[PDB]
């Protein structure tokens, strides 16, 4: 046991939100927070403001994870929603932008996010997307043939990351099936720009989904690219009927 613990009396539930182990919604010291129920070392060593932070946890069976709740569930399920309809390239750049400020504080924490995708970025409130729960479509090749799981397959998969958003949250090489996209893209197959997206963002995506691990772009430059978005590289930007 680490000062991480507490006592499982200091914690009210409420509302079920999921289940798989299943997730509470409920009360801490009488704050509101979201318990994880039944490990998550990794969270301990990383603090980011969009980085879901870990509050505490019960080390005992059964084990209680407590974290920050996020209002709106993951970003598949907001962009699948009544606000997809509304959300235009400006709100999706917003985001993909606190999700690699995230992402390039795992990069300088020299850690690793192996599953990144839009299931896993919790939104709350002001349009806040956090990167929480430490996939072949969403998976480099390099990983998914030999392993090498580096922030750089993270990058690849942060560019999949960039088609849900654009696409508000379709599955990625669409019509395609698993074994179709690995000999796909093992000869050279990328997805093409999605509708109203600018060539400029796609541009960004087929970097990410470079041959070479190591001549892909880094978070530090994704999210300096994303943030000065529509000022050095789409200035003349006019928000089409969907982007
Ligand atoms: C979509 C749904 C599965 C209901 N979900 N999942 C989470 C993750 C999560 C839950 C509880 C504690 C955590 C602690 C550290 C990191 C993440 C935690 C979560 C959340 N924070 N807030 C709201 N909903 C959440």
């Amino acid at each position: 046991k680490d000062a991480w613990e507490i006592p499982r009396e200091s914690l009210r539930l409420e509302v079920k939100l999921g289940q798989g182990g299943e997730v509470w919604m409920g009360t801490w010291n009488g704050t509101r927070v979201a318990i994880k129920t039944l490990e998550a070392q990794v969270m301990k060593k990383l603090r980011h403001e969009k980085l879901v932070q870990l509050y505490a946890v019960v080390s005992e069976e059964p084990i209680y994870i407590v974290g920050e709740y996020m209002s709106k569930g993951s970003l598949l399920d907001f962009l699948k929603g009544e606000m997809g309809k509304y959300l235009r390239l400006p709100q999706l750049v917003d985001m993909a932008a606190q999700i690699a400020s995230g992402m390039a504080y795992v990069e300088r924490m020299n850690y690793v996010h192996r599953d990144l995708r839009a299931a896993n970025i919790l939104v709350g409130e002001n349009l806040v997307c956090k990167v929480a729960d430490f996939p072949i479509k969403w998976t480099a090749p390099e990983a998914a043939l030999y392993g090498r799981f580096t922030i750089k397959s993270d990058v690849w998969s942060f560019g999949i990351l960039l088609t849900e958003l654009t696409t508000k949250g379709r599955v990625p090489y669409p019509g395609m099936v698993n074994r179709e996209v690995l000999d796909q893209v093992e000869r050279g197959y990328r997805m093409p720009c999605p509708p109203e997206c600018p060539e400029s963002l796609h541009d960004l995506m087929c970097q990410c989904w470079r041959k070479d691990p190591e001549e892909r772009p880094t978070f530090e430059y994704l999210q300096a690219f994303l943030e000065d978005y529509f000022t050095s590289t789409e200035p003349q930007y006019q928000p089409g009927e969907n982007l």
